Parts: structure tokens; sequence; C-alpha cells
């Protein structure tokens, strides 16, 4: 039997109206047939908690446990609103071919039809299938197999809330049985110029989101912060208000990175669109979103601060 | 034939003077007896609540007119959805009220624009249009101003309705309504605009992991009359962050739950305990609308109960 | 500069206009490659049959045979697009790229798809990236992989989608990025050669629905159909008497293939359906009109039901 990892960080899947990862395994006892699984406790936290510190713990102990040679796969347990972030960051950080999946649950393990112990199931098949290796990290949500590259929570409260918007699903896990369809082709993992073995801080990025009379004392407040970068959620295609444009090019003048997205939630924050990003000294974001735009940014800030370099690493990964 | 009147406020449909626009699509002169009027000559994304204001004025003018039988507005598509919005709440008429945009402009291979706009002058004529309330004709598709977006970056089929649908179709001219809205809107709106020459201040805060609480404190210093938070998932904050938002809260800026997620409420009696915090929770919007909705409210009042009512309503 | 044949069939794209008429109708597309047309038919994609998609394979593999010839590009009518591109992904022996590109509204109509739309298959035909992607539907700025493109809408500009995945990249104003690519075997690798086939196996799709019939699965096996796709009811359920009558079907060597008329997700083995028993092939994560392509092919080598099966979990 394969051996496997289960990290649990918190989040809805470990709620009861907070369950031990024992105890999810134990709603699940199936569960024990398809693997050989340790469960260990890093965080028990909502994911509207995380921080940047428990996600470098996370990412070392990953990478800890990937190197080792009896070690299959790690799945994570995981808030649902913040997971999109945390797999990003571990698809950029994980120096393996070895499947990792994120799962978690939108109704708590009391409720009426709870999401949690399909999810888990699922995701124990998906981890140790042989199809998953050199997949990339993946959510592993209501019967689908998403890339980390490109997924999304789209919905408040849907079990179903988990999309790919601009690509979707790489594959399907139906009562275990596991079929990939596609597969990112922007590097990840193994493949991922980032390390963060030697990071303790990472590097701080603000999100502003982009409106009509829209206002420069925001970029003005992350910057008296210290923001080495800043996520701006344009409106359509990454498009600022002029007043908060002027703020951003100062911004950016200053030395802090300023990359465009968009609030809209799908396409491409492009290039020589409306924005002359190489005058202003702005970066696009092209094909991610807000928040892992903000990942990608803060990863990029570990050893850049130079628009041309960090450019190249949005239209890289 | 129905006198319909096109106020041009710019966008990438017009990326051109509002009678060349007009030209670009003779065929709906056989529709209607259209006259164009420049309100505004800019991007969407310098749109203003002067504008607005300006705008929402004028609609309320043309349709008190015996003779108008309809309004169009040409706009960019990058906030289009919160002009209609705006105006959903601030028209007092049944008569149509359609917006219109395109995401190529005129001069592109295959520009969207003059079949949008022939689409357009097609709903604002047709009878089965009163009362529908303000509408986006987008892609062949008539979406109802309160659940209208724009969803993606480029697509000329960027527009949706993600937490129903579009209420109607047109095709080649051929206009159908299939539902209708049933939260009040234009003349049952409770909201009026008429001596408003300035609106309030409502900022919009971008939630994520290992938040902040230096932009609340930003939009306080400056003087927000209300916060939307664009929350993670069901409207969830960061802890320092919800530290924050209490403290304006506490101080009358009426903070506001959204979601950052792009579809589904923002609900009420979830993770979030809303009444303690002194909160509202803005349901079944996207941040962007609600902030028109907040900025309307606050019009009238800063009570939270009587905020929560309205977006319980509207 | 590189060399590209643009195929002609028809279609509302052609909506009639000679293939030089399309072309000119387009000039950016000239300083992008050395473009030739050839008209292969001129009909509606509502007409396609066999014949002519055994003459377009066989072409298009004699064009990407030449060492001067980067791409394949052909225009066709939206209806079928997706069951053209289907056939020529298991029949083209070529990494080169093979774009199929169409357009809703007609080159007459106002805001005309096709005039951007071509221009895209144009950037995406001569990318680098797209080399060894399959055969790729282009449009409305979309890359759809050949397997998984299907037409979703009668009218949208947009009708195009890949419900089980999504596309595999994205063209806007000429600019090509891909973001995945497919996994199951195409092109090159496919185990398909139509290269000595002059006709097709004969294969029906029935629509499954309440109160169901037999005499539908009778006529086809009368007509002699070679296979019968089942379009069923949710995850690919028969109506008991049909049920019964794809049984005799399948006894008798006409290959029976369950598939849904949901629109997405996989018509699954090991679900309500014994295929096993009843001696039926589960056609997993297609529709029912790609699962007639791949069974037609399936059938110039083998009526083996489990081999059958082994090709719909293959390809
Ligand atoms: N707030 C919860 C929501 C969930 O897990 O569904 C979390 O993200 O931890
Ligand atoms: N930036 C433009 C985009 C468009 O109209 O499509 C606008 O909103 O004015
Ligand atoms: N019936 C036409 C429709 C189109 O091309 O859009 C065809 O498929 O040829
Ligand atoms: N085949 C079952 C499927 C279900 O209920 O999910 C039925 O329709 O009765």
């Amino acid at each position: 039997k394969p051996q496997v990892t289960i990290l649990a960080t918190g989040g809805t899947i470990a709620g009861s109206g907070a369950v031990t990862v024992d105890k999810l395994l134990a709603a699940v006892p199936a569960i024990n047939d398809l693997a050989t699984i340790k469960g260990e406790q890093i965080s028990s936290i909502g994911s509207q908690e995380m921080t940047g510190k428990v996600w470098l713990k996370l990412a070392k102990r990953v990478n800890e446990l990937l190197a080792q040679k009896e070690t299959e796969a790690v799945i994570i347990t995981h808030g649902t609103d913040t997971m999109e972030e945390t797999a990003f960051f571990l698809n950029l950080t994980v120096k393996s071919q070895k499947p990792v999946v994120l799962v978690g649950a939108m109704r708590p393990g009391s409720s009426m039809s709870a999401d949690g112990p399909m999810n888990l199931y699922n995701a124990v098949n998906v981890a140790i299938n042989k199809a998953s290796t050199n997949k990339g990290v993946v959510i592993v949500m209501n019967d689908e197999i998403h890339a980390a590259r490109e997924a999304t929570k789209l919905n408040t409260t849907a079990v179903n809330a988990f999309a790919s918007p601009n690509t979707g699903k790489i594959g399907t896990v139906y009562y275990g049985k596991v079929e990939y369809f596609t597969q990112s082709v922007r590097p990840h993992t193994l493949a991922s110029e980032f390390d963060i073995s030697k990071i303790e801080e990472l590097p701080r990025v603000d999100i502003l989101y982009a409106h009509p009379d829209d206002t420069d004392v925001l970029v003005n407040a992350a910057l008296q912060a210290g923001a080495k970068g800043i996520i701006h959620a344009g409106m359509g295609n990454g498009n600022p208000f002029p007043l908060t444009q002027n703020a951003l090019e100062k911004a950016a003048k200053s030395g802090v990175v300023v990359a465009r997205s968009s609030r809209v939630g799908s396409g491409s924050t492009t290039q020589e669109a409306e924005v002359d990003d190489k005058k202003l000294g702005f970066v696009a974001t092209e094909s991610l979103n807000p928040q892992k735009a903000r990942v990608l940014l803060m990863l990029a800030l570990t050893k850049t601060s130079d628009r041309e370099a960090i450019q190249k690493i949005f239209s890289t990964y």
C-alpha cells in the first residue's frame, strides 16, 4: 500500500456545528484500504486567517515529506476560502513531481449532505494515482481535479464553487476513479525557479479594488506600510481610474512593483491594450486573478524588483 | 415610428461622434426616430458620481417627455454594470433604458458594436421591455441591471448574470423575454437623486491572506461614509482587517460585507456575527454593485438595520 | 515566411463566396504566411458525409507530408465542425498544426465574426507552440482541443465550448498562448489509418426519452448499422424496451456504445447499466456525435466489445 501524509490546516472540512485528522479519516474508513495514511496537524485556522508564515511552514514540511523515499504523496486539508492561494504558492515552491493534493469542504462534517467525506476519499485516490505525478499541485473538489495555476473559488457557498475559468478542470475523480484529460503547459513544482527554503518572511504585497471615482489614498497607505508590490484589480482589462493610475506611477518610480490584474473574474489582463505598461513602469499579470497574481509577485520579489524580469515571470508561470 | 434618444458617454463602442456611430448601422433608422446626444466622451474606467448624476437626471428628463419612448446609453464595458445598477435605482420611469457597448472598437475586424447597437434599439422599442428595469444588451443577450456583470477581460461575451442568467434574448433584432427580476427597480425604487450634487464616498477593499488594517484606516481618514469589503469566500475578513472594520463601523462608517469570488450571496448568519460587529451583509450582489447600493443608501441613512433592509430588498 | 494551405469546405464563414474572396476580406493574414487556398467542398456542414471526411483527411495528410508546408487551416460550417475536427484528430499522421475555423454570422452580417476568427486561426497555425497540440478548433479567441470541443449553443458567436475541460489556449488579436494540452493520444500517435478506406462504417445515433421505443434500434439494424450510439438519459440510461432491442443488436454483432443526451460528463462504466452482461461499450467522456466518429473509426479495425471499450478508454 502506498504511504501518504495528510497535513491538516483547518477549514470547514474540519468543522463541526474542530475535528482531528484521525477523526476525519474515521468518518471515511474505506480510505485506509487505499493507502497507509499518517495525519499531522500543521495549523487549525479558517483559511481566511492564513499568513505567509503558515505558507512557508507548510511548503518546507511538504518538501521534507516528498524528499522521503517511502512517501508517495501529500494531501492538505484546508479552508476553501484561500485554498487557491496556498495551492498556487506550493505549485511554485514544492521541488518534487510527487502529487500534492489540496482538499476542503463547503459544508462542515455535521451538516446534512456534508461534502467533506467524498472530497477526502477522492483526494486520496488522486494522490496515489500514477497519472497524478508531475501534474503539479492540484485542488480536488466536487469530483474535479483542478491545476493549482488555474483554480479559483468562484462562488460564496456552493459545493461546486471551485472552477478553472480560463482552462477547465484537468481531470475527474468519480467514486475514486481518476482520469486526466489535460495537463498544464506552464512550468511548476520541480521546474519552478523559486526556492523558499531560506525565507522566513515573504515580501508584503497589497491588492487594490478598482472602481469609478477611485482614489490614490489606498496606494499611498500600501506604500506607507512598506508594500514591495501592489496588485491592482482593475476595471475590465486591468484598467485604472486616472487618479489611481497617477499614484501607481509614483509607486512604481519608487521601486514598488505594480502588477495589473482585473476584478472581473476571468481572462488575461493583457499587455499592449489601453495601458502603456512600459511607459508607466507596470507589469501586466496576464491570465491569473488578483489573489494568485499576489502570490506570484510575492515569490518574484524574493529575487528581483526589476520590471522586465517580473514581466517575464508572469509571462512564464 | 417610436422616438428613442441615444445618450453617448464614450467607451470602446465609440473607439467617433454619435452621428457617425449611428451612421455605421443605418438599419436602426427603419426601427425608430433616433436622436443622438453626447453626454460625456470617456473610457468607463474614468466614470465618476458626477457623470452618473448628470446622466440619471438627463434620462429622467427625457423619459418624462410624452413622445420619448426609450433611452439607449452607449457606454464603456468596464463599469457599464455600475452605471446600469445606479440608473436601475434612480430612473423614475417604466420606459425602457438600455445600456450597450462593445469589447472591440468600430475599426476592428469583426467589431461587435454594430450588432450590439442594432439589438439595443430593437430591445428599447419592444413593448415587452416596459417595466423590465434598466437592462444591459450585449452579445444577443438582455441582462437585468441588478444581475449583470463584466466577467471576462476581453471576450465579446464578457457580460453574464452569474446569480440568475439573462432575462431575455435579441437575435438579429428579434426580442424575447423569458424571465423578469422580482427585486424592486426604477419607478418602485425609494431613491431619488434629483437634488443630489455629490454622492457619498464608498471605498472597496480586496481581502487576502496576511491582510492589513492600513487601507480601512486610510478610507476613514479620507472621510469614507461606507466601505465594501470584498471578503474571502462567503465575505470572510482576515482578523486584523475585521478589527479595523469593527472600529470603522463603531465610528459610524457603514461596513458592508461582499466577496471577491465572483458569484453567490454574501450571507447573513454564516461565519461573521454582523449584528455584534455592526456590519451589513450585501447578499446576492458583487462588490462594485454593492458599492452603488451603499452610496444610494447613505443618501438617506447610515443606520445598520435600515441599510441591511435595503440590501435585503433591492 | 511560413506556408499554410487553407482548405475551404463551406459553412456560414463563406456565406456563396470563393476562397480568394474569403481570404481577400482579411488582408492582414498575407503578412503572416504564404497562403494557398483550395476548395475541397462547398456545402453547409449539416450536409457533411464520410466521403468528404475521407477526401479532407487524405488531402490534409498529403499537404502536411510536404517539407514546404507548415500547417493547414480548414474553413467549415460550425454545425458539424466538432465531428470533422475529431475525425481529423485521429486520422492526421502529423504533429504540424491543423486548425478548423468557422463563423456563426455570414460575412455580409453586421459584426461578422469570420474575419477575426480566420485572422486568429492563421496566427494559431503558424505558432511554434501549436506543434503536436492535435487538431484544434479556433473560435471566439479560444483554442479548443478537437477531442473536447462542441458547439453548445444554436446561435451565439461564443457557441463553442469544451465542457469536460476548457479551452487549451487563447488567441487575442493574433497573440497565441497555450495553457494546457490534451493527455489523450491524437494525430501522429493514433492507431487509425483511413488511407485505403473509401466508405466509413454506418453508425446511427438514438435519442433516449421516457416512454421510449424499440422501433428505431430495429430500423437502424435493418438499414445495416455496424454501430449504434445511444444518447441515454442521465448517465447513459436506456428505457427498458429500448435496452432489450439494444441487447438484441449487440448479440447480432452491431456494436452498441452508450453516451448521454445531457451535454457534459462521462457516460461511465459500473454505474446503473451492466455493460459486460449486456454486451455494450461505455463511451465515457465524449458526447454522442463525437462518440459516433470514434466508433466509426474503431469499426474500421474491429467489432470486438473489449477492444472497442479499450479504444473509448484511451482516445
Ligand atoms: N471560511 C472557511 C470556509 C470553508 O472552508 O469552506 C475556510 O476557508 O476555512
Ligand atoms: N475601457 C473601455 C473598454 C470597453 O469599453 O470595452 C471602457 O470601458 O470604456
Ligand atoms: N449551418 C451552417 C452554420 C454555421 O456555419 O454557423 C454550417 O454549419 O455550415
Ligand atoms: N437513473 C436514476 C438517477 C438518479 O436519480 O440520480 C433515476 O433517474 O431514477
